[PDB]
């Protein structure tokens, strides 16, 4: 034996360092995050612009949650793990969860059933 | 299973212990596979289900070239290592060169500008 890495789960892809895992169903985000959560990962969270093209090509035409959240249009953008989004990216809208759409990251309510994205490291 | 290296190289993407590379612009077959070779890859196989279902998404909208090929439609097919395609999903047509469309696999001459997809082992 020599020593060997991890590979993702079976249906988590990986990028770099991290694993992710893209829904078949669509709910709303605390249902998402909770999910997420209880496969011991987070709804998802990207740290470069690989790992966010990987993010939105997958994701393809489902709109889909990832794990960004702000209590108003005023507050900084969050991830779940509660550390400050380093704002590299714009997120259009107005509201208060994060979600890829087509090649943009948008806003809205939690109450819309969307796909989602779940990361964890790996 | 298991990887060798911690992760794939920058810019690929990785299902259990394979890496995979989307050409983002379109070429011929022949093109397609020199290219896959300067990277030290191939043209995409799949070894299983899981690896397929990924290749079909990461492609995104457009078809993409893989490696399997055969002499005629006569023949058996064959990936680009030449050893034998074990016939597991059928693949649609009478062209000799493989690529995936939609969610089936099809077939056809190779001077026909599509994208492509690279795979390496990790
Ligand atoms: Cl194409």
């Amino acid at each position: 034996m020599n020593k060997t890495y991890a590979a993702c789960s079976k249906n988590w892809t990986g990028v770099g360092n991290k694993c992710f895992y893209f829904s078949g169903y669509p709910r709303n985000w605390t249902f998402a995050q909770a999910f997420c959560m209880a496969q011991e990962a987070q709804l998802a969270r990207f740290d470069n612009e690989e790992e966010l093209i990987f993010l939105k090509r997958f994701k393809g035409d489902f709109d889909s949650w990832i794990g960004l959240h702000r209590e108003s249009s005023e507050h900084p953008w969050k991830w779940t793990n509660n550390t400050e989004y380093n704002n590299m990216n714009p997120i259009l809208g107005v509201g208060r969860y994060a979600y890829l759409s087509s090649d943009r990251i948008s806003s809205s309510r939690s109450y819309i059933n969307r796909m989602w994205i779940c990361s964890k490291l790996n």
